[PDB]
């Protein structure tokens, strides 16, 4: 399949260069593979879900995206027109407040919900974790995304905005699960990224064009908008029948563009994601 004037992230996972406008894909699509998004939540009323989406838990006195963070990401993973796995299933996971913050102990306890929840889904192609939440290092939360790992789950977190190394946030510094870093349109590593050598991939974080609450769109930056490209792209492969949960980062990382990226660490991975797709 082919979509025309894509935001320029989807048209760059398809690409070997950096400057296209066209998404390539196979048209399954991410279909029978579902992503968790845990978040501010999602506005699964939003047309561009197309009704593939919907709340399964909320930790506060709302199951509503009142920020727009969640649906944004959200919508990077499997909307209509901003998403990567267009026709995936979309779970929600309201682990951060109205304001995008949420503490660690709710964080923890919304990733081993996913674990169990997982077994109440019927996802037949795999089931993937799309976090793009983070903070300082903790053991605990590190722990928590390694058992959601463990479960049975492809598991994809953000590296974190703070130009910094990864290795002292949380949860992505965690071994275990896909560490994704940020890049603009230009194939530029983005200023905000973290880096550092737990990250295991790259995809387009700046200026990420998705759909926001209110039955709206905006584009935003972050490696929080990396991750849900990364996270699609799992769906995507796995319902292809190319990789599984538990390999699919390594496969990832194994055909993406390499050495493509300007402004790259010493010790910090040159991979930029990529979905290989020959019609």
């Amino acid at each position: 399949a082919a979509q025309t004037n894509a935001p320029w992230g989807l048209a760059r996972i398809s690409s070997t260069s950096p400057g296209t406008s066209t998404y390539y894909y196979d048209e399954s699509a991410g279909q029978g593979s579902c992503v968790y998004v845990i978040d501010t939540g999602i506005e699964a009323s939003h047309p561009e879900f197309e009704g593939r989406a919907q709340m399964v838990k909320t930790y506060y006195y709302s199951s509503r995206d009142g920020n727009g963070h969640g649906t944004h990401c959200a919508g990077t993973v499997g909307s209509r027109t901003y998403g990567v796995a267009k026709k995936t299933q979309l779970f929600g996971v309201k682990v951060l407040d109205d304001n995008g913050s949420g503490q660690y102990s709710t964080i923890i306890a919304g990733m081993d919900f996913v674990a169990s929840d997982k077994n109440n889904r019927n996802c037949p192609k795999g089931v993937v974790a799309s976090l793009s939440l983070g903070g300082g290092y903790s053991s605990s939360v590190n722990s928590a995304a390694a058992r959601l790992q463990s479960s049975g789950v492809m598991v994809a977190v953000a590296a974190g905005n703070n130009n910094a190394d990864a290795r002292n946030y949380s949860p992505a510094s965690e071994p275990s699960v896909c560490t994704v870093g940020a890049s603009d349109r230009y194939d530029r590593r983005s200023s905000f990224s973290n880096y550092g050598s737990v990250l295991d991939i790259f995809g387009p974080g700046t200026d990420i064009l998705s759909t926001w609450i209110g039955g709206s769109t905006r584009s935003i930056s972050g490696t929080s908008m990396a991750t849900p490209h990364v996270a699609g792209l799992a769906a995507y492969l796995m319902t292809l029948g190319k990789t599984t949960a538990a390999s699919a980062c390594r496969y990832i990382a194994d055909t993406a563009n390499k050495g493509d990226l300007s402004n790259i660490p010493f010790g910090t991975v040159n991979l930029l994601a990529y979905n290989n797709y020959q019609a």
